[PDB]
């Protein structure tokens, strides 16, 4: 009914500048409850089959080493209809097209180094949390 | 001139969460100036002809109750065009299609408990203040 | 046991200005409930007996006729020693000897004409809030 | 490759009412550097050539004097396509049509006095910024 | 040399409100760096040793058991001096001796039921982080 | 009467990471006004009598090319006994004894490359404003 759950995730530029808390702020004020919190640099893993429709791309190789570069922190979070807000909300990953008032559109310049990636649809967040989030990692 | 005279009220969930003081300074930083600040619960026998035309509705009863539930904030603000410049920067009702920077679209989730209530029309927000506001309660 | 309330006030300076909205988080956000919030100019019939102790005083009437110069808001605030908590997050009313934090020390400059006033003692804040607010203008 | 410069100022509004801390912060957390940020009147030796295109205008004198009031604050930004984000962020000199989140629109009212003046093309920009600031006057 | 690390909680009042954005703001901002952020309820295993020393006390069973009421956020941070700066920045569990600026002294009101607990020394900073945070869950 | 002119500059550090915004904000928001906003990196033949009494410590040198490694941002402010108000609200260059709510108690972490300096009395800011502000530079 209401406990459908998406994820937003946070890119090493996020971090090595420090962005973090707004990025928080944006959902938990909004009223959107988060049940899961894992911080992790993922390795090499998990970095092959989260952008596995994206292996066929020029861009794949520099853009998953850019992301391997440092620790990336893991958020879930949950809400009515919250996937497609949390994506609006978010802003469109191209700055050029990005109104005011969305963190993409607040915090980015370059198509290149994004900052925030989170999920699409429904089960597309349900199989990345199944291969990032154990579980017993979450609450409730 | 620019003494157009327009109404915003908090819901009793606003409160019992507690926001209205940004609330108060996307208008106060804004230019707006507030004539009236009156809190209250209103009872029920102001909100009988507040939603007089949505009396013929099913969720009328409910809604209504929701609202008498807790105590509720009534503000009034003036400003060049104020009537207008509110209901965009509020957002629409609907947070399905409410976009970032606006008070309804940064706080609000679910249609059924919505945050703020504002005039649509200069009609409508005197009439209103007429039911709520006393004319020795405004100031210049 | 908790029910203990206080009073706090804007003078003329705060809303031609316009802080309000800080003012009201600073007390909103810390977790302090309020039972009354009522906007007037209050004339001269209760800046009196407001400061009747100060009324053997050579600044008396000029301070009297700024507070008079424009409406003032009033507030009452509820919670766990709140009376104590208020006076000290407020911060002295000289900003020579005001620590960053409090809303007069942030705020102020000068002792002439100063920001907030509020209630020192339990009784000073029954008393205030008896000849300022009625009985039925405040909730729980 | 991503030297582009722009130029954003300050009406004698925005100061005399005292905003440029979130000025520059909406570009200063968003990632753009700055080269160049001068505090002056400007005279009317330079707001003549700033609207030569603008002086066949019945508004041309009475606006000329308005921003001739004050003191007027210049600032220089640089980033990758800098000078469409900078428009589109501040928002449309029209208050009637300017979205939430945009400078221009969370603090301006009305078209006469607006708030903030920028370069619509890169032409312009660099037009302006010869106009204004010395070539020793910015840094790298 | 600067590689010191120490430890900030979020008591369930802190995540049942909901303030960690700006809990983890005033760090983030201020240039300490984080090594470790795991979310949990931490079941009793080990609130038992955190508090081995406390547990002589009458209000030992009461407060542990409101700690495991909800889950409970956990963070590791490391800079210059880091353990004295924080329970400074943080302000004394006693709410009635907290200057304002300080995280327990802006948003705690009653002794009972603290907001934030904290390393007092080095050493309780490592023991508590080995019960805790695995070697492998931290990064660099 | 209230003339009085202060100065307050900005650490290399400052701007590499980024805070004249909340810095301009903390004074701006205060009530006090500014004459001067400079920005520039000062070459050498300022930053030698400007701590012509600090020429005598060993660190004299490589502080002054810590500060000379980029540009560095003057401002000017004036208000009633404006210069003990920077200073206490700035905070101890000394980090350990800086209590919360101060700019240097809040971003600043070693007295090494410390963040704001401020003019300690009169005559230095003064003596400071002729060496730096030219007399035409400054408005009122």
């Amino acid at each position: 009914a209401n406990c459908e759950r998406t994820f937003i995730a946070i890119k090493p530029d996020g971090v090595q500048r420090g962005l973090v808390g707004e990025i928080i702020k944006r959902f938990e004020q909004k009223g959107f409850r988060l049940v899961g919190l894992k911080f992790m640099q993922a390795s090499e893993d998990l970095l092959k089959e989260h952008y596995v429709d994206l292996k066929d791309r020029p861009f794949f190789a520099g853009l998953v080493k850019y992301m391997h570069s440092g620790p990336v922190v893991a958020m879930v979070w949950e809400g009515l209809n919250v996937v497609k807000t949390g994506r609006v909300m978010l802003g469109e990953s191209n700055p050029a097209d990005s109104k005011p008032g969305t963190i993409r559109g607040d915090f980015c310049i370059q198509v290149g180094r994004n900052i925030i990636h989170g999920s699409d649809s429904v089960e597309s967040a349900e199989k990345e949390i199944g291969l990032w989030f154990h579980p017993e990692e979450l609450v409730d």
